[PDB]
């Protein structure tokens, strides 16, 4: 499958893709504002994600920082981002048919859009103001809006039981984007693509 993956920001992002235990593609990429990366993905990749990381420094041998969806300090990421990190969440090829969802479970960094570029299905999109309209006591130093799971590590925000409801802050992720999961019971916003369909991903699609 591929990804195209497009930074519409003003600002450059390092894109990053893994699914927990490996890269896909490349792992990772600068994309300056305005920018296009396409990624192939290995059909059946289960629990696949995309984000965007902001603010970093790589060396020649491409390690280093970034402020935002670090991943053990490389450019090509091989596992999952530092919240917070505006989620692209994919499974494909699972009993015939593609899921995707964006979440905000591990915060919100950047504005996304993630849509399919093959017919069958719709897009999701989270694009409103989350960092400047985040909750004081969520606002990330380094930059974006903490989940309260990151911040407070109890298990209503954690939903470490599987026993959870929606929360003060659950509810300000859920107010600004509808379309993404707030918390992890969240009623779910995945949307089901037919299988082997092809997708872009646009950091602030409407900026």
């Amino acid at each position: 499958a591929t990804f195209e993956i497009v930074n519409r920001c003003s600002y450059t992002v390092w894109a990053a893709a893994s699914k927990g235990d490996a890269a896909l593609d490349a792992g990772g990429r600068q994309l300056n504002s305005g920018e296009s990366w396409t990624i192939n993905v290995e059909p059946g990749t289960k629990g696949g994600k995309i984000w965007a990381r902001t603010d970093c420094y790589f060396d020649d041998s491409g390690s280093g920082i970034c402020k935002t969806g670090d991943c053990g300090g490389l450019l090509r990421c091989k596992r999952f981002g530092r919240p917070p990190t505006t989620l692209a969440e994919f499974s494909l090829n699972q009993y015939g048919k593609d899921y995707i969802d964006i979440s905000n479970i591990k915060g919100f960094n950047v504005p996304m859009d993630f849509s399919p570029t093959t017919r069958g299905c719709r897009g999701v999109r989270c694009a409103a103001d989350i960092v400047g309209q985040c909750p004081a006591k969520l606002k990330a130093p380094g930059g974006g809006c903490n989940d309260a799971c990151t911040v407070f590590q109890t298990s209503e925000y954690c939903c470490t039981t599987g026993k959870c409801g929606p929360t003060e802050y659950s509810r300000f992720f859920k107010r600004l984007c509808p379309d993404a999961f707030s918390y992890v019971l969240d009623k779910p916003t995945t949307v089901t693509c037919p299988g082997s369909s092809n997708y872009r991903v646009t950091f602030c699609p409407t900026a």
